[PDB]
């Protein structure tokens, strides 16, 4: 099994966490593709030590939902994706993000 490519988006627009986005939910995006990366395969994102978890969609996209006070406590995470192959091997596949916090 063969890694692919994650990658993370920008932390909203300008990839600042506000006071105002500190306060609520903010979408995590980003997207895995390449090697043995397939939809349905997990995507897994630890900020601030909570476990935040998706799958991957039919076009190597990934949203989740996180917590905006983990973001503003939390400037930089690993987005890891499980895959397998065909006979069950299994590879991660890890992209990095940071962000700021005004
Ligand atoms: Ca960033
Ligand atoms: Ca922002
Ligand atoms: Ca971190
Ligand atoms: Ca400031
Ligand atoms: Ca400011």
């Amino acid at each position: 099994a063969t890694a692919g490519t994650v990658t993370v988006n920008a932390i909203t627009s300008d990839d600042v966490i506000n006071a105002s986005e500190a306060a609520g939910t903010v979408a995590v995006s980003g997207t895995a593709t390449g090697g043995d990366i397939a939809e349905g395969d997990t995507v897994t994102l630890e900020i601030n030590g909570e476990t935040y978890t998706t799958t991957v969609d039919a076009n190597g996209e990934w949203s989740v939902d996180v917590a905006g006070s983990d973001l503003a406590a939390d400037t930089a995470f690993d987005a890891v994706v499980t895959s397998s192959d065909a006979a069950g091997n299994t590879v991660d596949t890890t992209g990095s993000s940071t962000h700021t916090v005004d």
